[PDB]
């Protein structure tokens, strides 16, 4: 059956006034329509999250806090709900989380009610936010919100971040429980944010071993990535036999983006999606990071023709945001020529590591 496309003129305009990511949610989507991509999904207008809804993990402290500054950055209580220079207390941006959030728990009750297989939120994927803080440019998380929703029918899910960023906000969400398992590949070098994630990190107390972290260094590429992801998720996936599966695919893995760390392209994330695409499970897809504008909207366009099976033209065809895809005009990101810090070594002893791990996991 046909994926659901999480989408109303509303939820772009109002994704698009992210102070950090200016005009992404309208890019995006118009290079999917552009491709006429949209004509082969089911497009379902996202609900806006209750209160009740984003309290299912956040406090009603700092929900009501978000909702205050919203009407304002200057407030005596914002720096202890991590509202700043990250996160500042925009105007709207409680209605902009609440979008957000709804889009998420709209993504994952389609899911729930067996209307599709796969339902995607390009605009989701807020990993960072923690239960009473705002961090890393979340304000809510989107991510913990679905999966929350998710949980009415699925005793085991499993969480996937493939983002240049530790999804910490989820992994700590989760970390003591074992319905939920996150594993999460991302850049880990000391002061590279959030600065959690290390392979040790496996969680705590009955949720031991239910957290997977694949700690990566700088210049990795489609080929070394993709053989870390399907050796991480076989074994993940005969350990703990997901019922249910959370996607999140940043874009600022990818060459080209600013933070210029991993030298990725859509090709290589593409592979490590019908990986998990081939399980035939009930998938939620979110994006993430993606500081390059245009080069977020070729990853994430790509990715949609790969969850649809189709095969789309290299040249960018005409459309509102055409200019922005120069000078090349086409969808292919080629890598940087830059070195691949991650030695094989390390990468075989961070695998070792997991499969022992996920051993526990399969005895029990
Ligand atoms: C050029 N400029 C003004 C900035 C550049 C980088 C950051 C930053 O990395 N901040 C730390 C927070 C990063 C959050 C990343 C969100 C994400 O992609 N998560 O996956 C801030 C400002
Ligand atoms: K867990
Ligand atoms: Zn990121």
């Amino acid at each position: 059956l046909v994926p659901v496309y999480i989408y109303s003129p509303e939820y772009v305009s109002m994704c698009d006034s992210l102070a950090k990511i200016p005009k992404r949610a309208s890019m995006v989507h118009s290079l999917i329509e552009a491709y006429a991509l949209h004509k082969q999904m089911r497009i379902v207008k996202p609900k806006v999250a209750s209160m009740e809804e984003m309290a299912t993990f956040h406090t009603d402290a700092y929900l009501q806090h978000l909702q205050k500054v919203s009407q304002d950055d200057d407030h005596p209580d914002s720096i202890e709900y991590g509202l700043g220079y990250d996160c500042p207390a925009t105007e709207g941006i409680f209605d902009y989380a609440a979008a957000i959030g709804g889009a998420t728990i709209t993504a994952a009750q389609c899911l729930i009610d067996g209307m599709c297989k796969v339902a995607i939120n390009w605009s989701g994927g807020w990993h960072h936010a923690k239960k009473d803080e705002a961090s890393g440019f979340c304000y809510l998380n989107d991510a913990v919100l679905g999966i929350l929703r998710l949980r009415r029918k699925f005793e085991r899910i499993l969480y996937v971040n493939l983002d240049l960023h530790h999804g910490d906000g989820v992994e700590d969400a989760f970390s003591f429980t074992s319905k939920v398992m996150t594993v999460s590949l991302h850049k880990f070098s000391p002061g590279f944010f959030p600065g959690t994630g290390d392979v040790s990190d496996v969680g705590l107390g009955k949720g031991r071993y239910y957290s997977v972290n694949v700690p990566i260094q700088d210049g990795i590429q489609d080929e070394k990535y993709y053989q870390i992801c399907e050796s991480v998720l076989k074994e993940v996936y005969q350990a703990f036999n997901p019922k249910a599966v959370v996607l999140q695919l940043g874009a600022d893995t990818i060459a080209g983006d600013p933070m210029c760390s991993f030298n990725m392209t859509p090709v290589g994330i593409g592979k490590c999606l019908k990986y998990i695409l081939q399980w035939q499970l009930a998938t939620l897809i979110l994006g993430g990071g993606g500081y390059n504008l245009a080069n977020t909207a070729r990853c994430w366009t790509y990715l949609t023709g790969v969850i649809l099976g189709k095969t789309l033209s290299s040249e960018i065809p005409d459309h509102e945001f055409f200019t922005a895809y120069g000078p090349d005009y086409v969808l292919e990101i080629t890598p940087s020529c830059r070195p691949d810090r991650n030695e094989p070594h390390r990468i075989q002893q961070i695998l070792n590591y997991i499969k022992g791990n996920l051993k526990h996991v399969v005895i029990e």
